[PDB]
């Protein structure tokens, strides 16, 4: 059928309707610290997300996204590899059903608790449609949350997710600021990679934060009770939304710390 993250459904089964599943450049990978070597030529990362604007919230039964309207250079992400600009879109987040899984990157092979997305595309393309074609057109952030003191920037979203339970529902939600949930370090890594759900296209230039954030075990339990689901349909818990990691095949990934 279409696609999920079940044993009939999942990452194992994408290629049939997507073959690039199987592509030359698809994420997520894991990242070896041993060979991803320092590169003095990376400018460091600018991440504007001073004027953000969050429209809404809602669960499109893979996870759930934040959507901004991306119409003005509000939230942009610049410098580090990029070339031009990059407008915020939305952010999403994969998680797993305990805490030793549910990062899609993981580091020296170890798997973090979840891991954050935010999605921006390439202002040379005019909007989303065109930019997610190109292999120069996405930028995303990732960074890695592990289970410790409480992320007070996640709040906002863990106390509206009561009302988005089910495929297809959505709400407002206005004022919610991203940079609550950057770490302190713009320390990261970066390769050339694809979206990690379907269409798959190998189309981003990944950017991953070396410093988790923290968020407390409420807060993970919080996204675990959204589901899959859509509403009187039976229960599949939102659990383990991950894509494992793919061959990194010729790519170089990139330090910009030594
Ligand atoms: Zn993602």
């Amino acid at each position: 059928h279409h696609w999920g993250y079940g044993k009939h459904n999942g990452p194992e089964h994408w290629h049939k309707d997507f073959p690039i599943a199987k592509g030359e450049r698809q994420s997520p990978v894991d990242i070896d610290t041993h060979t991803a070597k320092y590169d003095p030529s990376l400018k460091p990362l600018s991440v504007s997300y001073d004027q953000a604007t969050s429209l809404r919230i809602l669960n499109n039964g893979h996870a759930f996204n934040v959507e901004f309207d991306d119409s003005q250079d509000k939230a942009v992400l610049k410098g580090g590899p990029l070339d031009g600009t990059y407008r915020l879109i939305q952010f999403h987040f994969h998680w797993g059903s305990l805490d030793g899984q549910g990062s899609e990157h993981t580091v020296d092979k170890k798997k973090y608790a979840a891991e954050l997305h935010l999605v921006h595309w390439n202002t040379k393309y005019g909007d989303f449609g065109c930019a997610v074609q190109q292999p120069d057109g996405l930028a995303v952030l990732g960074i890695f949350l592990k289970v410790g003191s409480a992320k007070p920037g996640l709040q906002k979203v863990v106390d509206v997710l009561d009302s988005i339970k089910t495929k297809g529902k959505s709400a407002d939600f206005t004022n919610f600021d991203p940079r609550g949930l950057l770490p302190e370090s713009l320390d990261y890594w970066t390769y050339p990679g694809s979206l990690t759900t379907p269409p798959l296209l190998e189309s981003v230039t990944w950017i991953v934060l070396k410093e988790p954030i923290s968020v407390s075990s409420e807060q993970v339990l919080k996204f675990r009770k959204l589901n899959f689901n859509g509403e009187g349909e039976p229960e599949e818990l939102m659990v383990d939304n991950w894509r494992p990691a793919q061959p990194l095949k010729n790519r170089q990934i990139k330090a910009s710390f030594k």
